[PDB]
DNA sequence: TTTTTTTTTT
């Protein structure tokens, strides 16, 4: 017990704050609190029974509809613009099996169809059964989701299979993403989603009743969302025989699918394509002949068995050269500099894809390709165009990396896996492939996640190979033996077993599902259930659950909102104290991202801009609020893609930060916690510049993350967190390198780890702020000098009765909190509870530093 | 003194 500075309040301001809590203690219509009993009350099958009768709609159909829309296609399926597809989308793999796959889904509730890129599967297995229903006179019967990984897939799949039917967006195909959509008709309609959407919408339909069928598409990518619903539909298929499921994958390990329902029937489906054939690094360097300079054991336990095996078909120096490891993956830049190089003379026109692991090696490798220092480069330097792709990079946006290069010029592309899935370049007919990428990997012991380069698997080798391919034959040069490819997991490890489980078993629980060890241990791999319960923990300590594991009306709240618990908490705090616009700031940016690029040479210049939109606030989440604040005033000054291009932020990121700000808005108005939807409303914002309170309700929901700083000298850093571990700012962080801060304390969203440890976001916070908003508060004392502690872990001194009076305080405000879940109402201004929380704003303002 | 990457109803 070493102690630290000191948080006493003038005697003066206790007496007031006294007096609001004694005003408070003198207080004397809810149906939230009857559909929250309601909820515990029931078991799962009257849970089932009701939630059957509500969704009714899709039990009524319209014969009339039926009538006219079956003959209104079945008229004109022969005047002509369409059926030019007709004929044209048979060229389509997929439609062969038309009738087959129709007849299949009859037969069968659920089906499989795998296929490989370019057979159509999503373009059209939806307008196959629609076309179907229709056809046969059950067009208002049918309505169909198709579930798809990402946004840009939705939409573009949704407008492309739009006008193939020769209709706008916005009648029989539509799609609906988060914050944004185009609504297909009611009935006989195409809906593409967003896998996220549909798991939102099973909260109000948990048996699915208003879709008559349902396509999961890329589920060999096992995002969480696509191996939940796989999860929660062996629980919901059973009480809906007529809803019909459609499993839609690549040829990924696609019988892991087969065997998780029953042994199903599967499709196999034709790819499109030419080839793009494999060399391996045994055929690159047959072909480039480079030399190299400026875990031993096992990399030549690996290749030698397999040199004995190629002996004949390489030359003794090429099968040499699999020998030294850093001729395979990236271990050397100048070596794939050198082959793309070389393939800017060989080969026919086309483009380079070029994958590496991560951000720092895209710039090493761009310096090498823009700046050469051999003369073999410096010609080449002015005839290639050279676009770095990472998600911090603006070139992703633009529509320059998707262009054709000026004549003359060849396009090279060096990113990061970014390129395998999220974006697509069509004009690829060359990719170099490192096979060296990084992922995120925890040590549930240590509480350190750390970021390494890793191997890429099969699965991901075989996608980058195809992205070679669509427009003509490619090839894919992979820096790899072969030897190394057999020793290569099949599949990247499936999302669901790396994630906090936090927000997936409170949200469970609105399924009415509340043992997450039995449900998730029902997955194709079930989660460690130590991750399960340690996020059973988190979610008992932000009191989301009480401590027999139930679900707390505060619980159900978090629950609804799209967002990780622990900030959904703070945007309900931020409700209650009156500064929503701020506070939603911070949590929008957590649970996305952050508006700042970072790109190439900018590092430099892209932190001073962060510092100077901080604003001496040294909160890495306020700063992006300002960021906020100054984006409108641009789209009122219409200083517009001028102030987007200043300060390097993203145009597109900033547009959906603040639509999920006033998603966030809208539903707190909803579950009437305010009076106004609007999140820059006033009444809504009235404690909003003042900086110590918002600096309370961040923590509030970062807590308990939290760190101390010893140092002073830019200056280096002594600092740990509540784990013991020493801790520095990452660099891209804004309380990186300063001093002279006016809090020794900082609360963080995540820490991760390359080179030290690092916090990657922080906030500046003040003791006072901690202690009300914390938990571990015990009064007593240390020698003989009294204290007051938070988390029963960092102990700072206290006068006695700024104890008991705050101490009495987190008692109040905790039984205000409660009753403030169970019948969700604004507080107004004048109010009972009001003078509570003029209570703590009084106390928090005092850690103003003037 | 650093940056794998998705994504959330009415």
């Amino acid at each position: 017990i070493r102690l630290g500075c000191n948080v006493s309040a003038p005697s003066g301001v206790l007496e007031r704050v006294k007096e609001l809590m004694e005003d408070y203690s003198r207080a004397p219509d809810a149906k939230f609190q009857q559909q929250f009993r309601h909820l515990l009350s029931v078991n799962f099958e009257e849970f089932v029974a009701e939630t059957k009768e509500r969704n009714a709609d899709l039990d009524w159909v319209n014969p009339k509809l039926d009538e006219r829309l079956q003959l209104e296609l079945g008229q004109r399926q022969l005047e002509e613009n369409a059926k030019k597809r007709l004929e044209a989308r048979k060229k389509l793999p997929t439609m062969k099996y038309a009738d087959d796959i129709i007849q299949a889904v009859r037969e069968n509730q659920v089906i499989l169809i795998v296929g490989s890129t370019g057979c159509g599967k999503t373009t059209q297995v939806p307008q196959i059964l629609l076309d179907d229903a229709i056809s046969r006179g059950c067009a208002s019967s049918c309505r169909i989701i198709c579930t798809q990984p990402r946004r840009i897939s939705a939409i573009a799949i949704a407008e492309w299979v739009s006008y193939e039917r020769c209709e706008s967006l916005g009648n029989s195909v539509g799609y609906q993403i988060r914050l944004e959509s185009r609504k297909a008709r009611e009935r006989a309609s195409i809906t593409y989603c967003t896998t996220g959407v549909l798991l939102q919408q099973l909260q109000s339909d948990p048996l699915m009743h208003n879709l008559s069928v349902l396509i999961l598409d890329e589920i060999h990518e096992r995002s969480v969302e696509t191996d939940l619903l796989m999860g929660l539909l062996k629980v919901i298929l059973p009480h809906r025989p007529d809803l019909k499921v459609i499993l839609m994958s690549a040829t990924v390990r696609e019988q892991d699918f087969c065997d998780y329902f029953n042994n199903c029937p599967m499709f196999r489906i034709e790819g499109v394509m030419f080839p793009v054939k494999m060399l391996y690094l045994e055929d690159v360097l047959s072909k480039t002949n480079y030399e190299f300079q400026k875990r031993r054991m096992k990399h030549e336990a690996m290749i030698e068995p397999y040199l004995r095996r190629i002996r004949n078909s390489y030359d003794s120096r090429v099968l040499d050269k699999l020998r030294l490891p850093e001729s395979e993956g990236c271990e050397d830049i100048d070596f794939i500099a050198d082959l793309v190089y070389y393939i800017c003379e060989n080969e026919p026109e086309g483009a380079i894809l070029v994958f590496l692991p991560g951000y720092d090696k895209i710039s090493q490798l761009y310096n090498i390709l823009d700046k050469p220092k051999t003369s073999k480069g410096q010609r080449w330097r002015d005839h290639m165009a050279v676009f770095p792709l990472h998600s911090l990079m603006q070139s992703g946006e633009q529509q320059a990396v998707f262009r054709r290069p000026p004549a003359g010029q060849r396009k090279v592309i060096i990113s990061t896996i970014i390129a395998e899935t999220s974006v697509t370049i069509d004009d690829v007919v060359y990719v170099i492939n490192s096979g060296r990428t990084k992922a995120t990997n925890y040590d549930i012991e240590t509480n350190i996640q750390s970021l390494d380069e890793v191997w890429v698997t099969k699965a991901n080798t075989q996608q980058r190979r195809g992205r070679a391919g669509r427009v003509r034959p490619g090839i894919c040069y992979n820096l790899f033996s072969r030897a190394r490819e057999d020793r290569m997991d099949d599949i990247p490890t499936p999302e669901i077993l790396r994630s906090k489980l936090e927000s997936i078993i409170l949200s469970l629980k609105l399924l009415h599902i509340d043992d997450p060890y039995r449900f998730l241990q029902t997955l194709i791999n079930a989660p460690n259930p130590e991750a399960i319960k340690m996020g059973v923990e988190l979610l008992k300590r932000i009191e989301a659950l009480d401590q027999t594991g139930t679900l707390t009306p505060l619980g159900m709240h978090l629950a609804k909102l799209p967002i990780d618990p622990q900030m959904g908490k703070m945007i309900l705090m931020s409700a209650l104290f009156c500064c929503l616009d701020p506070i939603t700031s911070a949590a929008a940016a957590l649970s996305f991202k952050s508006p700042f690029y970072s790109p190439l040479g900018k590092e430099s210049r892209v932190d001073e801009i962060k510092r100077r939109m901080a604003r001496n606030m040294r909160s890495d989440h306020l700063m992006v609020h300002n960021t906020i604040i100054a984006y409108r005033d641009s789209r009122y000054s219409h200083a517009e893609r001028d102030f987007c291009y200043k300060n390097f932020l993203s145009s597109m990121t900033l547009q959906q930060l603040e639509r999920m700000k006033n998603q966030f808005s809208e539903l707190l108005y909803n579950y009437k916690f305010l009076a106004s939807s609007n999140c820059k409303d006033a009444a809504s914002n009235k404690n909003s510049e003042k900086i110590p309170l918002l600096r309370a309700i961040i923590g509030a929901g970062l807590y308990p993350n939290m760190a101390h700083l010893r140092k002073s000298r830019r200056a280096i850093h002594t600092m740990a967190t509540d784990d013991g571990r020493r801790v520095n700012f990452h660099p891209s962080s804004v309380n990186s390198g300063e001093s002279g801060f006016d809090s020794a304390y900082f609360v963080y969203f995540q820490r991760q780890k390359s080179t030290d440890l690092f916090l990657l976001d922080s906030t500046m916070v003040f003791p006072m702020a901690l202690i009300i908003f914390g938990d571990g508060v015990e009064a007593g004392v240390t020698q003989n000098t009294p204290y007051l502690c938070v988390a029963k872990t960092y102990y700072f001194k206290c006068n006695r009765e700024t104890a008991d009076v705050v101490i009495q305080l987190r008692s109040n405000l905790e039984k205000l909190l409660l009753k403030k879940a169970l019948y969700p109402a604004p507080i107004e201004e004048n109010g009972y509870e009001k003078q509570l929380i003029k209570a703590i704003e009084l106390l928090l303002s005092l850690d103003e530093r003037l």
